[PDB]
């Protein structure tokens, strides 16, 4: 009964499609009102769709109840960064940044080799304004799955660093890997505007 | 010296390199605090960014310092539905959505013609539940300026509505309009899957 409404939202969500991915989710919960599983999904579905705090209480509901299931950790990490870009004072932010990078480490006893993980320990680092730190968890997340998604994140690092010619580089790899990812065309052109 | 930057981040808003464009937009604001149109982007970009709290103020601020200015009324709306979205309780939300309509009847006494604007309010109605007089917007829009944003919108609001067929009509039109939109099919293709 959860499966078809459950199976259907993590499609429409790959789809990007959001809001209808949200209202399967729900179904899949009010038919197993605990499940970590839609929970978790839920919860990065209310990140899209700019739900910040309903999407921060269901991860703190799925560490508090499944500490070793990673969803937990990376949905309340996820909530953490976009509270930091929504933080009204300089400080404030820092905070919530503070907890991503605490959260992330939890999660990091759970699973070293997760690399979700490594990779958004490695954006949470950035937005410290800690590219050193940065650079290392983000070429971790690439030792352990080299993708484009991650040669882009490694891509973005290196502008914020003022490492054009290797983002460059990073965006030509990248692309190696997904020639049509117009997503990708879009950055690598931006960046070639350098 | 506003100009070269502020040229820029418009270019970049484009591109969908909002980050980027935010740091451009601030370097025009620099240049020229009062000028509107950087005020308006920063805001615009902000929004895009999450920075739902900002914008609103800048948004209040162009309205009022500029109430000939359509920009300042289309970003003030948007915010306000940011803050529906996020809203805790369930009457402050229909405040916002409130605030939202009157800020938008505000923007059609400028200009009644201007199509972007009947879009966003068709937005809000049907937000609000109110699909009759959402339909009407946006063929209102539609009338004024027939793009596959609006229909698209249209579509979202017959998928809503439940009339399958004519969501699937208005995808396929707008499909006729801009056949390499990706996002496009997505969207269309998710349709079709019911």
């Amino acid at each position: 009964a959860e499966q078809n409404p459950l199976r259907l939202g993590v499609q429409l969500y790959a789809l990007g499609r959001y809001d209808a991915a949200l209202t399967l989710f729900e179904r899949a919960l009010k038919e197993n009102p605990q499940d970590p599983e839609a929970l978790y999904w839920l919860a990065r579905t209310q990140l899209k769709l700019g739900l910040v705090n309903p999407a921060l209480e269901n991860g703190k509901t799925l560490v508090a109840r499944t500490p070793r299931y990673l969803g937990g950790y990376m949905v309340l990490s996820e909530a953490y960064v976009a509270l930091y870009r929504q933080a009204e004072d300089r400080e404030r932010g820092k905070g919530y940044l503070e907890q991503a990078l605490s959260v992330l480490k939890d999660a990091e006893r759970v699973n070293p080799r997760y690399a979700p993980l490594h990779l958004q320990r490695g954006l949470v680092y950035a937005l410290l304004g800690e590219r050193d730190k940065a650079e290392a968890s983000l070429k971790q997340a690439l030792a352990l799955e080299d993708t484009p998604e991650i040669r882009s994140a490694l891509a973005e690092l290196y502008l914020s660093m003022g490492r054009l010619d290797e983002a460059l580089a990073q965006y030509a790899k990248a692309l190696e890997q997904a020639p049509k990812d117009l997503d990708l065309r879009v950055r690598y052109a931006s960046a070639l505007l350098l």
